[PDB]
């Protein structure tokens, strides 16, 4: 490397690109929001122990969150979102409007930014979510992902 | 009992459960399609040879369409499409509208049914669709899939 | 294709190349032996229903039998047994002489062949025996395993 | 939670179980040896930089080899080595008196340890170890193998 199944990219074409790989499960998801999504930054699970995720920080003064996941028991089963611009930061280039999180334990991370745009979604019967991909500008471009089991 | 990682459903709760397991790779889809999706039946690759899947078809009189993949080096590297209830086969539940199907070696196999209702998109950087997964009564009420590397 | 991990050559480069594919996993192993192993030939589970592997048959009037495990609870955790030259088949090369295949559930398939030559051995602690590959010419000259989960 | 194929523990019962558990890949590997390995410490690769997995030591005065190959090139292709018990640590129990490690650039990092006691070989045709698993106490009593595609 060992490769692992990458489904996705939802977003647009700027910003800067950013792999963070792989690891054995999330723990912690930490976002700042408004009207778009800005900051994305994550807590992994690396065998046992946490493992602190790049970081992809916003300048943009948004609203901020922190998702903790109880580990082990409970994981993602399902990622959704829209996608569009954001004439306000002058952006011309598709951007994450907004981003729910919702769980296999039921608890769904309420949508962070405005659900105005295009909708994706990405349901899990099996599998497991395991790294993020995508880009960051001024605010989160785009969003990808990393399966296995 | 090996297993794959199962991504998706998209589509509504109608219709009797399918499911044609996992193989090596896609070799042939087959489906019919008018304002809806009506038959879905794709004919695999197990292990270099040919292996047809399970028929999941449609009386409906749709139109026909071959789909036929050049089997090695071409795969499906994107599957969209647009779920939207049908008020004509008197159906309240949600339907697979459209589909829509895009190679790695740059052919899309043109919007088939009408792209109405919310769109569905799923692209891959790193995967394999290796079996199909649905649900069926008159129309493909749903659609599935597995995937490997 | 896709692939899957393939661990094994044991035996000799003798005899022609056989590999009989990956599935879903393994319902009967039917092999022969007397001093060492003739024919192997293997049926496999093809999602939920029975598949026919190739049979790869030793000219050898040799010694018969049928292993078969019980399917989805019962699989193998533990396969091994000795290669080496066999001066009687004027055979040059190392072929394998003694096989033993170990069950989740207990059961042991004694030793077929004689105990005669260096030990392999796999014992597998989480994956899956999934498909068999390996050479043969009038014995069985070599065997390989593929692994999934 | 997600897993890998962790194949074998080729050794004895004795000692104190460790596991790493799985990275992207193995940068380095370092352990000692006289009549048979004492101590075994790794340096992985996590998705682009070096991660240092935890250091199993042994407290016998052992010879000192740094095994360092060429990441990404090169990767582990095949592991072998003796495993018997050993009067002298008055230890009743098998412990792995040798072990060698081959590569798919070509080179064979010769036996470490005496060749004494059974054999064990896995050789690999297609896959990563990504990780090891094992037990030590004194000296390095079992090895298992993490593995993945």
């Amino acid at each position: 490397a060992s490769q692992t199944i990458t489904v996705g990219s939802w977003g647009g074409p700027g910003g800067n690109g950013w792999d963070e790989g792989s690891y054995t499960g999330i723990r912690q998801i930490e976002l700042s929001y408004k009207e778009a999504i800005g900051s994305f930054s994550v807590i992994y699970d690396l065998n046992g122990d946490p493992f602190s995720g790049p970081k992809h920080t916003s300048k943009l003064p948004y609203k901020n969150v922190k998702i903790e996941l109880k580990f082990p028991d409970e994981f993602l089963e399902s990622v959704s979102g829209y996608t569009g611009p954001f004439s306000a930061l002058a952006t011309p280039t598709p951007v994450v409007r907004s981003l729910t999180f919702k769980t296999n334990k039921g608890r769904t991370f309420g949508p962070y930014g405005d659900e105005e745009g295009t909708y994706f979604n990405l349901p899990i019967e099996n599998g497991l979510i395991v790294g993020f991909k995508g880009r960051t500008g001024d605010l989160l471009d785009a969003i990808g992902i990393h399966m296995s089991l």
